């Protein structure tokens, strides 16, 4: 979800 959430790998609090 990091793709369209935060950056690329890292998303919320999980990993990526």
């Amino acid at each position: 979800v990091a793709r369209g959430w935060k950056r690329k790998c890292p998303l919320f609090g999980k990993g990526g």
